[PDB]
């Protein structure tokens, strides 16, 4: 059993880890104590990056994120989201909430759907198993692109496994 906090710093990009530490501390969470979510924040940030034609909302400091979002909402005619999205697609002209889950994707998809009370915001969930689920079966990215995200997730998993971190990481996902 290795250290998740060690794993994370020598696994993800220094930029992803840096943005995830802010995201955590911004909510009185300490990345050194809650290492499992620390790793979940990095993996999700990383997927938002591989995914993005796109405007990255996630990772930005709250004030900047809402500034970017609002400016978007009135250059276009899109309704203001309530919760900040992760991305904005001006191709399909909609926001995107992205999720990486260790649980059943359909369950996670609904929790997100019920939270954002969406009308137009798109939802796309990825898991560590390869199963995915996107709004109206509209998967946005072509196959190869989505295949890369799934690869990076598997890679993250097994590197977590060799260090004995997977077992704890995989079953500590809360709603
Ligand atoms: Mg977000």
């Amino acid at each position: 059993l290795g250290s998740m906090e060690d794993f994370v710093r020598q696994c993800f990009n220094p930029m992803i880890v840096e943005l995830a530490e802010k995201a955590m501390k911004e909510y009185g969470e300490d990345p050194k104590i809650e290492t499992n979510k620390f790793a979940a924040i990095c993996t999700h940030l990383e997927v938002c990056f591989m995914y993005s034609r796109f405007e990255i909302i996630e990772g930005r400091d709250r004030t900047m994120a809402w500034t970017v979002v609002n400016s978007i909402c009135n250059t276009t005619g899109v309704e203001k989201p309530k919760f900040l999205p992760d991305l904005y697609d001006y191709k399909e002209n909609r926001f995107i909430e992205i999720g990486v889950t260790r649980r059943e994707v359909h369950t996670y998809y609904l929790e997100k759907a019920n939270k954002i009370k969406s009308e137009k915001t798109h939802i796309h969930i990825f898991s560590f198993t390869g199963e995915e689920m996107a709004t109206k079966a509209d998967y946005t990215l072509d196959e190869e692109s989505r295949a890369r995200i799934k690869t990076r997730l598997f890679t993250i998993r097994q590197e977590m496994a060799s260090r004995g971190l997977w077992d704890s990481f995989r079953q500590s996902e809360r709603g």
